[PDB]
């Protein structure tokens, strides 16, 4: 059922930190991959931080090559490039809070 | 042991090639049961999405206390309903990309 | 494996919410998620007595409250002396469902 369930804390160069969880679930013919993201901090601009090789692999796997994600106060896109995660945001966020983004594939 | 008593998924496509994956899950939490609809599309939606659903998905969708599913996507809001095995998703605004979202209810 | 608290709260005006509070372990990480559902509308804040167990769970958030997105607006859930308060960003003709979590190690 659940074949991957990993979590890690990432921090950018100015001390903003995020917890990310990557979950993979098998549902008969379908596989579901969910990215969960949490930060108590605000973001003025994009969040860029080194990510584990395993989280990077998971992020790369998305059919869109990136992860559109809703937070309470705005929208983000999560991507990875050479082990650096980037979360770009639609507007500055005084607090990020929590959100998730998934896809299903068969 | 698992709390998940139902976990089904299916892919729907409309006459215009837009496609959605839907997952229906039921989780038993003692006195309460949660039923969740998960929806995903990489496509945009100009207007409502209509496609045939399985008998199982249709039954799950019908069971909601409101008779339909208010659902948040990143760029707008939808209502998912079913009528004679045709699923309809109506959207609040046109969406350049739908992305993912979920809608649940809890019942005792 | 996950641990859940679930209950239905009602205010003095008949608005009802269901809450599920889930705790999950992911190695060095703990994830706590609050799930909230109401089919009702809300003009202003929802206030109702909550169980000691839900109150305890709610208090554990590092921010001391739960920023939560519903389809039509944002809320903050807090607890004070076993009374749950959900404050909302704008009036909601229908609350719907939403969830709020944190993960910490």
């Amino acid at each position: 059922k659940t074949s991957l369930d990993i979590a890690e804390e990432l921090q950018n160069d100015k001390g903003v930190s995020f917890a990310f969880q990557a979950r993979e679930e098998e549902l008969g013919a379908f596989t579901k991959r969910t990215l969960f993201a949490y930060s108590g901090d605000g973001l003025t601009g994009p969040f860029k931080a080194p990510a584990s090789a395993e989280l990077s692999s998971f992020l790369t796997a998305h059919p869109k090559g990136r992860w559109l994600i809703a937070f309470p106060l705005g929208t983000g896109i999560v991507s990875v490039d050479e082990g650096i995660l980037t979360l770009e945001i639609s507007r500055s966020l005084p607090e990020v809070g929590s959100g998730s983004s998934f896809y299903l594939t068969e």
